[PDB]
């Protein structure tokens, strides 16, 4: 229940975080049962959320469109590239408290 990337330092992906209410709701909707997570766990559950909500059907194009989903409100963008991992981390950090 974790996903990692070479674009971000490994240790950063172990950062302990407490999601604020919207982020926490999204994670719990796909089976998360806690209040505190590592970042790589947050990325896993958010990935599961994205696929469950059908926000990434075009696998070849690497754009996620989320303008009309809770995810769009969470991140503050209509769309983002799944390949820009630092940008994704930045957007997630705004929605949690770092322990
Ligand atoms: C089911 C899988 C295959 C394990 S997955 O990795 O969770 C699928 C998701 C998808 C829902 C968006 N996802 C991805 O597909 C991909 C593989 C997209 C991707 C494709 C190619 C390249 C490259 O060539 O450099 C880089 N990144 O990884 C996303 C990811 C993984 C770890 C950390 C981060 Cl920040 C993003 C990663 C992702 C993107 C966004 C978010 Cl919020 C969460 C995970």
């Amino acid at each position: 229940g974790a996903v990692t990337t070479s674009q971000i330092p490994a240790s950063e992906q172990e950062t302990l975080v407490r999601p604020k209410p919207l982020l926490l709701k999204l994670l719990k909707s796909v089976g998360a049962q806690k209040d505190t997570y590592t970042m790589k766990e947050v990325l896993f559950y958010l990935g599961q959320y994205i696929m469950t909500k059908r926000l990434y059907d075009e696998k070849q194009q690497h754009i996620v469109y989320c303008s009309n989903d809770l995810l769009g409100d969470l991140f503050g963008v209509p769309s983002f590239s799944v390949k820009e991992h630092r940008k994704i981390y930045t957007m997630i950090y705004r929605n949690l408290v770092v322990v």
